[PDB]
């Protein structure tokens, strides 16, 4: 029982580190304004694939048995948070792609709102991965 929790705790550690990374790169784009719209559009598309990997690992562990009821709910909440983040990453990438081709002032503000909304979802993603890793550490 201990070594299936250890591997699981290794997973939240990777997810937690990846979330803390996306946090900083997102404010960096926020600091640079739009900068190169292609920069943000290429960055969003890559990080949505990162959240892709996270939700897939969690679902495989969610199919496992013997999980503590409270631990399963935190993983279920995180997996839900990942799918909504993959959404907002796509809405922000398309708004940055429309701003790159057009120079549109509306596609600019729309890419910034979707950037800011993706940032708020990333704060709670790291917070949920922190609380989940803390619960597993208590079980160990």
């Amino acid at each position: 029982e201990e070594e299936e929790l250890e591997e699981l705790a290794k997973e939240l550690e990777k997810i937690l580190r990846d979330e803390e990374g996306h946090l900083r790169k997102l404010k960096e784009a926020l600091a640079e304004g739009l900068g190169d719209a292609e920069e943000a559009a290429e960055l969003f598309r890559a990080e949505s694939i990162d959240e892709m990997k996270h939700a897939e690992e969690l679902a495989k562990l969610l199919k496992k048995g013997g999980l503590d009821p409270e631990l399963r709910e935190l993983l279920e909440e995180l997996a839900e948070l990942e799918l909504v983040a993959i959404n907002q990453y796509r809405e922000a990438a398309e708004a940055a792609a429309e701003a790159a081709e057009n120079g549109s002032e509306e596609a600019r503000a729309a890419a910034r709102e979707a950037l800011e909304e993706a940032l708020a979802l990333e704060l709670d993603g790291a917070k949920l991965a922190r609380a989940a890793l803390e619960a597993v550490e208590k079980l160990l």
